[PDB]
């Protein structure tokens, strides 16, 4: 009777590495037709897209080892861009020596190799987790039942989460108070390059705080010259049910007041809004459970709120589950 | 710029109607193909079928005075089944004066007429709820957008609205520790009458705590419904409905004072949050400053009453905002 994990992000994803590595069957499931969450890559019109995470930090030794390993595997590789900074309405480098890694292909590729072959249902949006005497169930939007499952892990953001934690109110009620805030991202592409040595830039006083040009990150050889544009969580909050034209047309205007070159029209523009981009605060706790009932909650939301505070999310709620059974 | 009411049960459809009768727009959602929530009624070889809430009492005047709106309107009649009670393993009758009213020519015709012709999103389940600076917008599982809207009133059960709450954290905890409870149903009908007087029954010691009959309520083959308990509906929440309509029969069978012959046909139900497991004294659940109000019988007894007061306690407290 195998474990099943709500969410196939990077924290759904490093709980089932963990747990299958100790010898336990899993079913994933996820109401978007592929995984990776908000390290998504989205196939369009112009290639590629990286439109959630752009790139990640890691500075915890285990993350690192992980890490490490998917660039022996050729997933993920160090992304150093010539970097600006807009700041008091002036354009300068930033010899930021930071290292950044980069999913390649793309961002996705990191969470489609953990994912492999492992069982997995898409487009399968789970609303109810229930469990009857011995073993948990799953109902998804189609009214169709899942299971049954020994255990169930929860891997979604937080107020996502809450829905699903009907079985554990203490925990639901926990899990109802996280805050996690919003983002707008566009891109945009051109159809001929822009003429800028820029490849990405950290913005202040912006309605953007940062912005990437895909073509310099490992891998990439698109035609098109596709950029990626981040607003702050306050001016995405304040144009929070914007159309997506007018967030398209004023994020183009913030990339238009810094750019230092010609910028004709953008042959193709895409708005995504994030509603749960990231927490609004960081926790310690890891994960949340009640390992009697059978139930483990993680995400990045029990952490720092990047991609290393999510898989160390997930880690945390197998290993949990992991000593349950073994002191059971 | 319309109100948004998610769930069209007789709480939102309350709401509904005191959002109206005051002269405001309002827009409907549900996540089903048609309104009336637990008060539905299930088409059927037999005809309608009240699978959920099967009688209900009005005490409260004002609540009495729209159940005799509806009654003028031919929606709603008294219900004066032949009582009994299953106990100490014996049936007897057990008499009361208990006034009960049933909707007519089902339950679900209160909702309905509620309802209307008020504009309504049907298989629209909604996944989040957020504003920004001056509206409301709705997001469905589909991904489209709905709004821009004033207010928005959530009237789904309670482990439901957790989900539609992120926008008010403060509310979205206390609303997360309301519990309630599941209930199993089963209908079986027979071609011939059951040779009983018995129309109604209250039932102890066995996986069912109620049964009726659906051919002694006014306005409608011998159909049965048959309500399992909540702890017999938590041991078996995961049964499949061909094994609880089996369970559910023996224990029919087991009870009844008369020949019984195979059913010809059965309906099984899951309500997985059938009624509140204990009572409140909420009527709503609120943030007028931010635009969001909360509803359903789990506000208050858990019962079509409570449901239809905290509907209205609800809207109530918009439009008293509304200034
Ligand atoms: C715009 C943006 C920029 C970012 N930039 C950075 C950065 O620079 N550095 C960094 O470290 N991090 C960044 N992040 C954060 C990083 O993306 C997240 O911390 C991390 O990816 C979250 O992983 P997770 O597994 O916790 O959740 P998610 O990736 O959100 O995964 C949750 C999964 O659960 C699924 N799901 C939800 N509800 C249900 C349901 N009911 N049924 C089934 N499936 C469900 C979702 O579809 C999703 O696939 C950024 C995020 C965004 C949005
Ligand atoms: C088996 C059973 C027997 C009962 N018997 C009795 C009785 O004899 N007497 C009595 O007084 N009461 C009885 N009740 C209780 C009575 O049915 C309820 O108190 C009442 O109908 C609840 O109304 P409500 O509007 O609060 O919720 P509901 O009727 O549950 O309506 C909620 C609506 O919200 C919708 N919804 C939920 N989530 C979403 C979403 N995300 N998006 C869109 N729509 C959504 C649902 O589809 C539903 O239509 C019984 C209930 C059950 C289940
Ligand atoms: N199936 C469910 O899970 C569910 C959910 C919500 C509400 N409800 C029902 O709401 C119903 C209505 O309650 P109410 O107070 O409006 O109506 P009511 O006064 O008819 O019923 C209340 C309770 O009193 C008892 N009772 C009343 N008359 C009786 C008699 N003649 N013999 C034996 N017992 C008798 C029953 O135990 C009954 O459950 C309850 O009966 C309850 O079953 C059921």
């Amino acid at each position: 009777v195998p474990i099943a994990i709500i969410g196939t992000g990077i924290a759904g994803l490093s709980a089932a590495q963990a747990l299958t590595s100790a010898g336990h069957q899993v079913h994933l499931f996820d109401k978007s037709r592929g995984s990776g969450g908000r390290m998504s890559s989205k196939r369009s019109d112009a290639g590629s897209l990286d439109m959630g995470a752009q790139y990640f930090t890691a500075r915890d030794r285990r993350f690192a080892t992980a890490v490490k390993q998917w660039q022996a595997q050729g997933h993920v590789s160090e992304w150093t861009p010539l970097l600006y900074n807009f700041h008091g309405g002036r354009l300068s480098p930033s010899p930021d020596e930071q290292v950044r890694w980069v999913g390649e292909p793309g961002m996705s590729a990191i969470t489609r190799a953990m994912r492999g072959d492992l069982p997995v249902s898409f487009s399968c949006r789970i609303t109810d987790v229930f469990r009857g005497e011995q073993h948990w169930n799953l109902l998804d939007a189609e009214s169709e039942n899942h299971g049954p499952f020994s255990h169930v892990i929860i891997a979604t953001p937080a107020p996502q989460a809450t829905a699903l934690l009907a079985a554990a109110p203490k925990l639901a009620s926990v899990v109802a108070g996280v805050k996690m805030d919003p983002t707008w991202a566009v891109a945009l592409a051109f159809e001929t390059p822009l003429q800028t040595p820029m490849q990405g830039c950290f913005v202040q006083d912006s309605p953007l705080d940062w912005l990437a040009r895909n073509r310099s990150k490992p891998g990439r050889d698109d035609t098109l010259d596709s950029w990626v544009l981040h607003a702050t969580s306050q001016w995405s909050r304040q144009n929070l049910d914007a159309s997506r034209e007018q967030v398209i047309e004023h994020l183009h205007g913030a990339f238009a007041e810094l750019i230092d070159c010609a910028m004709p029209a953008p042959v193709f523009s895409l708005a995504h809004r994030w509603l749960y981009a990231r927490p609004a605060g960081s926790h310690e706790w890891g994960a949340l459970s009640d390992a009697d009932l059978g139930i483990y909650v993680c995400g990045d939301w029990c952490l720092s709120g990047r991609v290393e505070g999510a898989w160390l999310s997930g880690q945390e709620a197998a290993r949990r589950l992991l000593e349950h059974l073994q002191l059971e």
